[PDB]
């Protein structure tokens, strides 16, 4: 609707397609990574990023890059160096900021 909600959900649209095995899709269980929750004090995910849009609770870019740098940070703080998720984070993390400038 709102003229930030139109942009931020083109800047999401654009993350998630660098994200095709969509790690960074919905929220991580501590089933799917154990002690997720113990180590993690600030889940963040895309799907819950469209949510917070969809709401309108997002007023600046600012806020959203913030969101958005949570999610990669938080995988590559529970994440080792070596692993695929934590390679996917930096990449995504880089990437991204270039494209939302
Ligand atoms: C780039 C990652 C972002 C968030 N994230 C997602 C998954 C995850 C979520 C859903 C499925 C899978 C998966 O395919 N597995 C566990 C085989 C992984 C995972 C597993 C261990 N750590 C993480 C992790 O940090």
């Amino acid at each position: 609707s709102t003229p930030i909600q139109q942009l931020l959900e083109h800047f999401l649209r654009q993350l998630q397609r660098k994200d095709p095995h969509g790690f960074f899709a919905f929220p991580v269980t501590d089933a799917i990574a154990p002690g997720y929750s113990m180590i993690i004090k600030h889940p963040m995910d895309f799907g819950t990023m469209k949510d917070k849009i969809v709401a309108n609770e997002y007023k600046s870019v600012t806020e959203f890059k913030a969101d958005f740098k949570l999610m990669c940070d938080n995988a590559m703080t529970y994440n080792r160096p070596d692993t695929v998720y934590y390679k996917l984070a930096k990449k995504i993390l880089h990437a991204g900021f270039k494209m939302m400038s």
